[PDB]
């Protein structure tokens, strides 16, 4: 493609990413740096006041560590719908075979959730409830049994990912590249998927050169992070399996379990 | 950032050392696999008896063990060749000694799988410096856990080989793998990443010049570094099962130290 068309595609994706995701990285950073303060959850008593005052919707029908864990599952289900609507704006995506559309979303949403979660994280905690709350890393890491070790890998990835200093216009193309992965299992027609991904990679490459001209081989370094994502997603799955087979206090209402499947 | 002419100089340096360090290149393997040559034809091992005849021609334990022990023997040789190659990568021997060890520990296996693909097609793999060829089917029919040992290698190779890299491409790709700054336990990540930036620039220009019609081959090749990380993980878990089941079987010290942690 011609440079001018790559810029058009980049601009198209940025506008749609703004409409699909309510809390952007730009806004989240304004909150985290200190540049209406968020309510801070740093221990058991401040958690209690937070749901009493802000009323986090990932709450009400239990042990605290379980309630927090399920809260992360609730938000993840919300995010899937936001990612799904974004994918529809990627040129060519809705023209793919319907089963392949479903397959790309199924295997891609986990990598995108971790990616975008880094936008809401710093080394000390994570924004919640569209940025109205902030949950400290320490409070999370101090949850009992396997739950303490659940959130820490996310922070460790986020600290390293954020060192790249990407902005929302970079991330919108990066997220698109992840969705159009031609190596997802069960794809019926790989060729148009890889054809779209080639366009997106060209647009990401030019975007990074123009937006970060002093950041040598940022393109390559960002592609290398797709290894960190694939690796952390697999660990996540293994962590769930261990919770499912050991924690008898996890059962929800059957309808809820279905929503959260 | 480097000038184009210096990047070409580095590509030629690395290709030259790759030829000096690895006796069986992809170019040689392909000439043997393609055929049409009476002087380079391999003896083919496809079952028990042809294996028995093979030892008389190419030149008391169970078959699956003898084959398995054969692969670890060749792996130790490959580690040796890979170590000699790394010493030629500009800047590598100037790094902190512990980091030199660390880069090799985590990198040798990803490189072994990469170069093993050169010796592979969908039906089998060259052995004994290309004098032999062992079919995929024969490997997959080996008993116990050994049958499933090589098939993941074959599955990766078929996709990696579709990229159609030649030895001059692979020489830079292998160098990029070795100089990974995200290896666990590295003491000085920054000097490793400066070297890799140079290597990534050299790979980018090499791929553009040697494959001008292969759009985004650079990006596609980097995404393959993801398939490598996952295949190493499977391998390590397969070994562990064998260590705890075949208590009379032993690894080479070099291999033992690599897999520790
Ligand atoms: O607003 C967002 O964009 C947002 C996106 C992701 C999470 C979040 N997901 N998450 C997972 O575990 C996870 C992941 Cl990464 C990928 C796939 C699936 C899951 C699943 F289902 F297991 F939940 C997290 C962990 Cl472990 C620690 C911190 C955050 C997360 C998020 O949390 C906000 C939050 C809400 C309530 C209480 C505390 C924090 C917000």
């Amino acid at each position: 493609m011609e440079s001018a068309d790559l810029r058009a595609l980049a601009k198209h994706l940025y506008d749609s990413y703004i409409k699909s995701f309510p809390l952007t990285k730009a806004k989240a950073r304004a909150i985290l740096t200190g540049k209406k303060s968020p309510f801070v959850i740093y221990d058991m008593n401040s958690l209690m006041m937070g749901e009493d005052k802000i009323k986090f919707k990932h709450i009400t029908p239990k042990e605290v560590a379980i309630r927090i864990f399920q809260g992360c599952q609730f938000r993840s289900v919300e995010a899937v719908q936001e990612i799904t609507e974004y994918a529809k704006s990627i040129p060519g995506f809705v023209n793919l075979d319907l089963n392949d559309q479903v397959t790309l979303l199924k295997y891609g949403v986990h990598e995108i959730i971790y990616t975008m979660l880094a936008s809401l994280m710093n080394k000390d905690g994570v924004l919640i409830s569209e940025g109205q709350g902030f949950m400290t890393r320490e409070f999370l890491k101090s949850l009992r049994k396997p739950f303490g070790d659940f959130m820490e890998p996310k922070f460790e990835f986020a600290v390293k990912f954020n060192a790249l200093e990407l902005d929302d216009s970079d991330l919108a193309i990066f997220i698109a590249v992840i969705i159009l992965s031609g190596d997802r299992p069960g794809l019926l027609n790989v060729k148009p998927i890889e054809d779209i991904q080639d366009n997106l990679l060209q647009a990401l490459e030019l975007q990074l050169k123009l937006n970060h001209p002093e950041s040598s081989q940022l393109f390559a370094k960002l592609l290398q992070k797709m290894t960190d994502l694939r690796q952390i997603v697999t660990e996540h799955v293994q962590l769930l399996q261990v919770i499912k087979k050991t924690e008898t206090d996890m059962s929800l209402h059957p309808l809820l379990q279905e929503i959260y499947k």
